[PDB]
């Protein structure tokens, strides 16, 4: 299954990948992961990353277009791969087209968890990940069994950078311009498909399951 999640900041992607990866095996390839991890690590595509998304800019096109090419060759890669959070612009979603071409593992279904914005200011800040396995909980919706502790590797939790409510208004406004523009890329393709992200978290993943049942796992 080679898969695509879009959708709004805070929408629930990450939350969603988390259970298709333990469900079925893929990897997880998430660009605003692979720039967090560069910019802790101080590389020099980490620092240029780290300007942007502080302010909740996109990283530009073609470093981001690089990383993934990269990514998506490895061996892992072969039995299927869950793209979260890119591609975020059409020219990003173009490249991607070439991309699987070449290697031969076209996409699937485009699957976008759709959420209204009035939503996603809550959803954000109070949104709190595993500084080490990177499990995302919120302290009202999903908050972990013991508070500040990954149920998963009993990580310490911390609130990201950018979930603050400046940025976050930023971050809404920079992805909803791209959204339309790269929807209708993937609706005329024929593979975009909606999946309401307004519902509990399990009911959401239950309709991304059904979505995935005709898939080969
Ligand atoms: N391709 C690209 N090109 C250019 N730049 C790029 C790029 N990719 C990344 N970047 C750069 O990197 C930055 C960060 O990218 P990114 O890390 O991808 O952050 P984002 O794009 O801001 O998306 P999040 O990861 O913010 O949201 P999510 O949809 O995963 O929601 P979650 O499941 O956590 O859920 C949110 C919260 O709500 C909760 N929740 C989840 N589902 C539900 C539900 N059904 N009900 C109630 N609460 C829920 C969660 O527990 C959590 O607390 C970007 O701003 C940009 O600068
Ligand atoms: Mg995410
Ligand atoms: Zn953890």
């Amino acid at each position: 299954m080679n898969l695509v999640l879009m959708g709004l900041p805070g929408a629930g992607k990450g939350t969603q990948a988390e259970r298709i990866v333990e469900a079925y095996g893929i990897p997880h390839i998430s660009t605003g992961d692979m720039f967090r991890a560069a910019m802790k690590e101080g590389t020099p595509l980490g620092l240029q990353a780290k300007q942007y998304m502080d302010r909740g800019d996109l990283v530009p096109d073609e470093v981001t277009i690089g990383i993934v090419r990269e990514r998506l060759g490895k061996d892992d890669c072969e039995r299927g791969f869950l793209l979260d959070g890119f591609p975020r612009t059409v020219a990003q979603a173009e490249a991607l087209e070439e991309i699987l071409e070449e290697i031969g593992r076209p996409i699937d279904y485009v699957i976008h968890i759709e959420v209204r914005q009035d939503v996603l200011m809550e959803r954000l800040t109070g949104r709190r990940i595993c500084r080490n396995c990177g499990a995302t909980y919120h302290l009202i919706f999903h908050p972990p069994a013991k508070p500040g502790v990954c149920d998963k590797c009993g990580g310490e939790l911390y609130q990201r950078a950018d979930d603050n409510e400046e940025t976050v208004a930023k971050r809404l406004e920079v992805n909803m311009k791209q959204m339309k523009p790269l929807l209708d890329f993937y609706e005329q393709k024929g593979y975009l498909r909606n999946v309401n992200g307004q519902q509990d978290m399990q009911d959401v993943f239950a309709d991304v399951r059904e979505l995935l049942g005709g898939l080969k796992r």
